[PDB]
Protein backbone atom coordinates (compact mmCIF):
# COMPACT_ATOMS: atom_id res chain seq x y z
CA UNK A 1 0.00 0.00 0.00
CA UNK A 2 1.18 3.54 -0.80
CA UNK A 3 -0.02 5.89 1.93
CA UNK A 4 -1.04 9.48 1.58
CA UNK A 5 0.87 11.91 3.79
CA UNK A 6 -2.04 12.76 6.11
CA UNK A 7 -3.38 9.19 5.99
CA UNK A 8 -0.04 7.94 7.33
CA UNK A 9 0.17 10.68 9.95
CA UNK A 10 -3.23 9.65 11.32
CA UNK A 11 -2.28 5.97 11.34
CA UNK A 12 0.98 6.70 13.17
CA UNK A 13 -0.79 8.89 15.72
CA UNK A 14 -3.36 6.16 16.41
CA UNK A 15 -0.50 3.72 17.05
CA UNK A 16 1.15 6.01 19.62
CA UNK A 17 4.12 7.47 17.74
CA UNK A 18 3.32 11.14 18.40
CA UNK A 19 6.02 12.33 20.82
CA UNK A 20 7.16 8.75 21.39
CA UNK A 21 10.55 9.02 23.13
CA UNK A 22 10.20 12.76 22.50
CA UNK A 23 9.90 12.59 18.68
CA UNK A 24 6.98 14.60 17.33
CA UNK A 25 4.76 13.11 14.64
CA UNK A 26 6.38 15.09 11.82
CA UNK A 27 9.68 13.30 12.45
CA UNK A 28 8.08 9.90 11.79
CA UNK A 29 6.26 11.05 8.65
CA UNK A 30 9.43 12.68 7.27
CA UNK A 31 11.42 9.51 7.96
CA UNK A 32 8.87 7.34 6.15
CA UNK A 33 8.76 9.69 3.15
CA UNK A 34 12.49 9.49 2.53
CA UNK A 35 12.99 5.87 3.59
CA UNK A 36 10.22 4.32 1.47
CA UNK A 37 8.19 7.08 -0.31
CA UNK A 38 5.28 5.94 1.91
CA UNK A 39 5.24 2.44 0.30
CA UNK A 40 4.75 -0.48 2.68
CA UNK A 41 6.22 -2.90 0.10
CA UNK A 42 9.61 -1.17 -0.26
CA UNK A 43 12.69 -3.40 0.04
CA UNK A 44 16.34 -2.55 -0.46
CA UNK A 45 19.35 -4.84 -0.27
CA UNK A 46 22.08 -3.46 1.86
CA UNK A 47 25.70 -3.95 1.08
CA UNK A 48 26.32 -6.61 3.74
CA UNK A 49 23.66 -9.05 2.47
CA UNK A 50 21.03 -7.78 4.90
CA UNK A 51 17.83 -6.21 3.55
CA UNK A 52 15.69 -3.25 4.69
CA UNK A 53 11.90 -3.80 4.79
CA UNK A 54 8.79 -1.69 4.72
CA UNK A 55 7.68 1.84 5.30
CA UNK A 56 10.51 2.51 7.80
CA UNK A 57 13.12 0.27 6.11
CA UNK A 58 13.85 -1.90 9.14
CA UNK A 59 17.09 -3.91 8.75
CA UNK A 60 17.26 -7.73 8.93
CA UNK A 61 20.78 -7.56 10.38
CA UNK A 62 19.26 -6.87 13.80
CA UNK A 63 15.49 -6.60 13.85
CA UNK A 64 13.66 -9.28 11.84
CA UNK A 65 14.20 -12.72 10.34
CA UNK A 66 14.27 -13.16 6.56
CA UNK A 67 16.09 -16.51 6.46
CA UNK A 68 18.99 -15.20 4.40
CA UNK A 69 21.07 -12.93 6.69
CA UNK A 70 23.43 -15.42 8.39
CA UNK A 71 24.61 -14.49 11.87
CA UNK A 72 21.90 -11.85 12.29
CA UNK A 73 19.53 -11.10 15.16
CA UNK A 74 15.73 -10.92 15.24
CA UNK A 75 15.19 -8.44 18.07
CA UNK A 76 11.61 -7.60 17.10
CA UNK A 77 10.77 -11.34 16.96
CA UNK A 78 9.02 -11.17 13.58
CA UNK A 79 9.48 -12.38 10.01
CA UNK A 80 10.64 -9.45 7.89
CA UNK A 81 7.68 -10.04 5.54
CA UNK A 82 5.34 -8.87 8.31
CA UNK A 83 6.89 -5.41 7.83
CA UNK A 84 5.49 -5.19 4.28
CA UNK A 85 1.82 -5.42 5.27
CA UNK A 86 -0.71 -2.69 4.51
CA UNK A 87 -1.34 -2.71 8.29
CA UNK A 88 1.56 -0.76 9.80
CA UNK A 89 1.19 -2.20 13.31
CA UNK A 90 4.22 -4.51 13.08
CA UNK A 91 6.44 -1.78 11.66
CA UNK A 92 5.37 0.70 14.35
CA UNK A 93 5.87 -1.79 17.19
CA UNK A 94 9.34 -2.67 15.95
CA UNK A 95 10.23 1.00 15.36
CA UNK A 96 9.38 1.69 19.02
CA UNK A 97 12.02 -0.85 20.09
CA UNK A 98 14.63 0.61 17.70
CA UNK A 99 14.15 4.23 18.79
CA UNK A 100 14.38 3.15 22.45
CA UNK A 101 17.75 1.42 22.10
CA UNK A 102 19.88 4.52 22.88
CA UNK A 103 20.51 6.15 19.50
CA UNK A 104 17.03 7.60 18.99
CA UNK A 105 16.04 8.28 15.42
CA UNK A 106 19.66 8.42 14.25
CA UNK A 107 19.14 4.71 13.47
CA UNK A 108 17.39 5.92 10.26
CA UNK A 109 19.99 7.34 7.88
CA UNK A 110 17.44 9.31 5.86
CA UNK A 111 16.06 10.91 9.02
CA UNK A 112 19.54 12.03 10.09
CA UNK A 113 20.38 13.44 6.67
CA UNK A 114 17.06 14.86 5.50
CA UNK A 115 14.76 15.44 8.50
CA UNK A 116 16.91 16.20 11.55
CA UNK A 117 17.15 19.92 12.14
CA UNK A 118 14.44 20.84 9.62
CA UNK A 119 10.89 22.09 10.17
CA UNK A 120 9.40 18.62 10.46
CA UNK A 121 5.99 19.95 11.50
CA UNK A 122 5.57 20.86 7.82
CA UNK A 123 4.96 17.15 7.21
CA UNK A 124 1.69 17.14 9.18
CA UNK A 125 0.46 20.62 8.20
CA UNK A 126 -3.10 20.62 6.88
CA UNK A 127 -3.96 17.16 8.26
CA UNK A 128 -6.85 16.16 10.54
CA UNK A 129 -5.27 14.73 13.53
CL1 LIG B 1 5.72 17.57 14.23
CL1 LIG C 1 16.67 10.68 21.65
NA1 LIG D 1 17.74 -11.23 11.16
Amino acid sequence: KVFGRCELAAAMKRHGLDNYRGYSLGNWVCAAKFESNFNTQATNRNTDGSTDYGILQINSRWWCNDGRTPGSRNLCNIPCSALLSSDITASVNCAKKIVSDGNGMNAWVAWRNRCKGTDVQAWIRGCRL
